[PDB]
């Protein structure tokens, strides 16, 4: 069916890009969305029209679900899907011209079949291949020891929780730190170096690559309520090594719960 | 005898510990020191030792303060004076083997001359030389744009101030990252992807490097109140771009300041 050859292609588009990139930093432009906070610039734009045009030229039957874009359009009952965020940490790529990430998905009625979080940054690609595993330039990755949220580090948006909730989390793990990517504070606890990340209110490709490495790499992947995300939809979302995700949905659901109130 | 020649000495003692650090992640062992989160690994003393016995053998009349040994001999009298923090952040050298750094300054007659922050996981040697300048992996650093604090993401321990204070800091500026190593978090305020970094309880040894490097690169380091810092005797401290330096200092502190209990 071949999922290797297809990644081939994806990696080769990936390669591509990493020359590309530098030209679209040569000429940024920034824009607001919804409101100050909130970004896009030409790389999220470009970047993303790239692999749509490489997706019609190379899979025309394959649909994409990409941030900068409409997704009127994107149903229940489609065969194979791409799901895109071109640049995840476009707040991080502005301020800071390091740690964003490209993230891409593809569902096979479904079900994540590949997967990839590229560390622009750092080149460092992250990828995911149903029959393979998981690989970080090339090198296999293995399920990380396991992490009781004593001894891990958590990563999560503070400001967008009631400050009860976050001194609980405080006081229940080993330390708090942020890189302010989904993709990226992801791929830390993929690797082991924290024990969770929580996004309260993510969109589907901050989230989309993600499944498939929690699957192989046996994290726990979930709602805050420990069900099944909807790939197509977000929902308030975990990332977790498997010793500490309970621990941390009971706390954050605890004491009426972790929305801010004021 | 030059500043150049101290230099060039110390980047080849710093480049030549590439080779030594990987072995000892590698034979990794942890102690505690004045409570359980506190924590000593045998990198941290190697390297000390290592840096000590390199002092030892060039420049025998100069004296080190640093973390992992007692520093009762001082005054400010001592003419030749290094500071150096072998390892600064040791939490995320054992729970990620990234994110941490090697800070050393080199201080005569009390005046910074030499300073550096070694980011060893990303290869990334920043140093500062009185005279010549400050420098990246030997790529020239320059003063920051301009930042002012609701355009500018700030770094600090959350864990410490009292979340009152916290969440003033969120709402005044543009968003929060946290790296979790002084010396790194520090270079993230001279290169310009932070507005500001605090640390409400500094060692000499965490901050020592940054004197030079605020010096050079026209970065604010003070106080809490804005006074000089003692090199000697740390200090709670800020790190700031100089547009955002006023309004930090006077969020922290409004209303009876920024501990706990105000
Ligand atoms: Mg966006
Ligand atoms: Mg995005
Ligand atoms: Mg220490
Ligand atoms: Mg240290």
């Amino acid at each position: 069916k071949t999922l290797q050859q297809i990644d081939k292609l994806i990696c080769s588009w990936l390669k591509q890009i990493d020359n590309v990139i530098p030209q679209l930093i040569m000429e940024m432009t920034t824009e607001t969305k919804r409101h100050r906070f909130d970004l896009v610039t030409n790389v999220d734009k470009q970047i993303q029209q790239q692999f749509q045009q490489f997706l019609a030229t190379y899979f025309p039957e394959h649909q994409l679900l990409a941030e900068e874009k409409s997704n009127a359009m994107i149903t229940n009952e489609i065969n194979h899907l791409w799901i895109m965020d071109p640049i995840d940490g476009t707040a991080n790529l502005v301020k800071q011209q390091e740690d964003y990430c490209i993230i891409l998905a593809y569902f096979y009625e479904g079900k994540p079949m590949l997967s990839y979080v590229y560390d622009y940054p750092h080149k460092k690609l992250y990828k995911a291949i149903r029959g393979e595993g998981a690989f970080c330039n090339g090198i296999k990755m293995e399920e990380p020891p396991s992490l009781k949220l004593e001894d891990a580090i958590i990563s999560f948006n503070a400001q967008v929780m009631n400050l009860d909730t976050v001194q609980d989390l405080f006081d229940a793990s080993f330390s708090y730190r942020l890189v302010g990517a989904c993709g990226l504070d992801s791929m830390r606890v993929a690797k082991g170096q924290f024990g969770a990340h929580i996004n309260t209110n993510p969109k589907p490709w901050d989230i989309a690559a993600q499944f498939l490495f929690a699957e192989l790499l046996n994290l726990k992947m979930t709602t805050l309520d420990g069900k099944a995300i909807d790939h197509l939809k977000g929902a308030p979302f975990i990332i977790s090594n498997k010793a500490c995700h309970e621990t941390v949905l009971k706390i954050l659901n605890a004491n009426g719960g972790y929305q801010k109130y004021r």
